[PDB]
């Protein structure tokens, strides 16, 4: 079977990245791929050479920003003798008016105080598509600990999400400044930031 | 390719209230007409047990035949970590296909509940956003709910359980309610359920200070 992925969200929002659309087919022969974007054909596109398995041979095309934000569709047909047709599969962004994410960042409850670790909780809701990412910082240092929620849908047909940044209560009481940033193609810059301390 | 097997757990908060009945489910699907009698084997923790009810088999449009079997479970040999095995047999199968399904493994972990207002930053809107973080917990199965006076608050959301970097879990129930209840002083509780919790629940309140 083939298996299409999408680039990494913050892969197409940022020029200095490189966004890639994934073919992972999988399950003794050999294999062809031909892409198409919306329809025409491109010949750009590089194989992960034949690896192994348990029991993938992966290619790997690279996109334009503009191109995967403005919806073209990528098509990935895989020949092989061994299947009993020429398989297609084909992958976009999702379709409809982007939305801007409102960020709120949250400090943790009275109630968690008493704890050796407390938790800084970013709410990022009412964005459209759910492709987005979340990360944290100090002193523009990265922090590690902290984790993300999956995009859920809200009841308004927006996505919201929750990141949870966790640290030593003594830093959070030091007066230390943390910041959630967000990327996402309906903010201005497809970045912004917010910023929590006591 | 032949029929294929799928073995779903009961709800998390089924096992953990006597009033209610946990099952589990086991689903058969694209049974052929050529071959459309099935049968099934059902045993916890290896000893086979004869009080399954298996519906009669329902035909679907796309001409493969679709068959359920329930098994009711005891709520203490679920959270005992009794393992649920559903054999599926068929005329047109190799050999008997089986699925087996039970509580996660792992010590327990009681939830902390947290509850947390509004960001200022929000209050200029017609509506805000109530959260519950509950974190800490072992296994991923709970349930979480919204009440204010006594009533269900219905326009919530709860993220699924996300595996923390300790290997317990966490998540965020948020609830959005109309500004002006917030303002007048309302009380709002976040209930949540799990098998690590006494009596297997809590509430937290969360109001304008
Ligand atoms: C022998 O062994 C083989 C190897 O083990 C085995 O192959 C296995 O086949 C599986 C199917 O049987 C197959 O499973 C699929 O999994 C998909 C999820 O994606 C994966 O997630 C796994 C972990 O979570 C990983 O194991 C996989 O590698 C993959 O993870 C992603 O990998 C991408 C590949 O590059 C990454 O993208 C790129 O990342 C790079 C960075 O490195 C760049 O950033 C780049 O820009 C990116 O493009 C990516 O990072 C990575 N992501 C994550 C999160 O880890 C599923 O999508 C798929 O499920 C869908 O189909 C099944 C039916 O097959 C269906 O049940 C399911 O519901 C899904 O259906 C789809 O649903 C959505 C809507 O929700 C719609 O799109 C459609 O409606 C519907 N589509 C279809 C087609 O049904 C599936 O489960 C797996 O790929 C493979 N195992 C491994 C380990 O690779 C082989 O089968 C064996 N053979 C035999 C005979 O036994
Ligand atoms: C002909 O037409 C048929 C119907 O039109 C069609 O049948 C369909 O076949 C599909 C596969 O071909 C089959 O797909 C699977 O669906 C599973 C999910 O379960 C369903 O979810 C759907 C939406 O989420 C619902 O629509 C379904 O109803 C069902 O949902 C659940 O049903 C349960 C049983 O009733 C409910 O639980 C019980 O609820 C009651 C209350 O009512 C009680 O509370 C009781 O206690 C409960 O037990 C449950 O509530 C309900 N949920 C919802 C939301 O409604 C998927 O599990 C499955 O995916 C998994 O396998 C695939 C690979 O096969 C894999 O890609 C995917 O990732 C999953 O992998 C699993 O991952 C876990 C770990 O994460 C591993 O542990 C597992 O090992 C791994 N599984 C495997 C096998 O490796 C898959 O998508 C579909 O359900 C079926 N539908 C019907 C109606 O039959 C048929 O195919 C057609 N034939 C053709 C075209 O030829």
């Amino acid at each position: 079977s083939v298996f299409l992925f999408p680039p990494k969200p913050k892969d197409t929002l940022m020029i200095s990245r490189t966004p890639e659309v994934t073919c992972v087919v999988v399950d003794d022969p050999e294999v062809k791929f031909n892409w198409y974007v919306d329809g025409v054909e491109v010949h750009n596109a590089k194989t992960k050479p034949r690896e192994e398995q348990y029991n993938r041979v992966v290619s790997v095309l690279t996109v334009l920003h503009q191109d995967w934000l403005n919806g073209k569709e990528y098509k990935c047909k895989v020949s092989n003798k061994a299947l009993p047709a020429p398989i297609e599969k084909t992958i976009s962004k999702a379709k409809g008016q982007p939305r801007e994410p409102q960020v709120y960042t949250l400090p943790p409850s009275r109630e968690e105080m008493t704890k050796n670790q407390v938790s800084l909780t970013c709410l990022v809701k009412g964005f459209y598509p759910s492709d987005i990412a979340v990360e944290w910082e100090s002193n523009g240092q990265p922090e590690n600990n902290y984790k993300t929620t999956p995009p859920v849908l809200d009841s308004d047909g927006s996505f919201f999400l929750y990141s949870k940044l966790t640290v030593d209560k003594s830093r959070w009481q030091q007066g230390n400044v943390f910041s959630c940033s967000v990327m996402h193609e309906a903010l201005h810059n497809h970045y912004t930031q917010k910023s929590l301390s006591l």
